[PDB]
DNA sequence: GGCCCTCTTTAGGGCCTC
């Protein structure tokens, strides 16, 4: 009934990033939010700790106008409250390592919607920032797009949430914190629903 | 931004991770 037993020792952390393009190697990371998860005594999954950072474009970063048009971020607004990629990820890594330790897990796995996108940008930023002992799995992810495909027959984040009976506000979409929060609730609902229907634990699946 | 589909090509709009 513990978090460490649910995903073979992986500590699931929900991540959403905002960027200045689709190229993780060359395009700026502009924003990141992280949500750790916890399991109660009954084995139900729910959000734990929330982190959120506005990120300064790394020196020499490429910025695509169409991306900025999409996410509405102005990297030149001085009142952004932006910090370096190093600062943002160092704090996220610290909180995640603390969570891994306390929960008895072995390492973290990124939960994200179309997770390869966020995973690729996180790894790139961590490499640029020279961060060491990255607690995230270097290639495995929990993609909520695929999970929603299974659980709900939908792959688009907004539609998956709506289909799951969740609230989803289009006026708040495409903002990092809101997207991460909805993705975390969606992941938790998918996992909890599997348990409600008797698919987990495996002993329950074997009944009748 | 650009590939893809089609009620296509002398084009528009869906895609839905930025
Ligand atoms: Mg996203
Ligand atoms: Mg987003």
């Amino acid at each position: 009934t513990g978090l460490c037993d649910r995903f073979r020792g992986f500590y699931p952390v929900v991540i959403d990033v905002e960027t200045a393009g689709f190229n993780a190697k060359t395009d700026a990371l502009l924003e990141i939010a992280a949500i750790t998860l916890k399991m109660d005594e009954q084995g139900w999954l729910m959000p734990d700790t929330t982190l959120h950072f506005h990120v300064e474009p790394f020196v020499g970063a490429n910025l695509q106008p169409e991306a900025l048009a999409f996410n509405g971020i102005d990297p030149n607004d001085p009142d952004r409250g932006a910090v370096s990629e190093y600062e943002a990820l160092h704090e996220i890594f610290k909180v995640v390592r603390k969570g891994i330790k306390a929960s008895g897990c072995n390492r973290a796995i990124m939960v994200a919607h179309n997770a390869n996108f966020d995973h690729s940008f996180m790894m790139a930023a961590a490499e640029r920032a020279s961060l060491k002992r990255n607690p995230f799995h270097p290639f495995a992810t929990f993609d909520t797009a695929a999970l929603a495909g299974l659980a709900l027959g939908q792959t688009v984040l907004s539609k998956a949430c709506q289909t799951a009976g969740m609230d989803f506000d289009s006026t708040q979409a495409h903002s990092a914190l809101y997207d991460t929060e909805r993705t975390a609730v969606l992941f938790c609902e998918i996992v909890n629903r599997w348990k409600r229907l008797g698919g987990w634990p495996l002993s329950a699946a074997e009944e009748v």
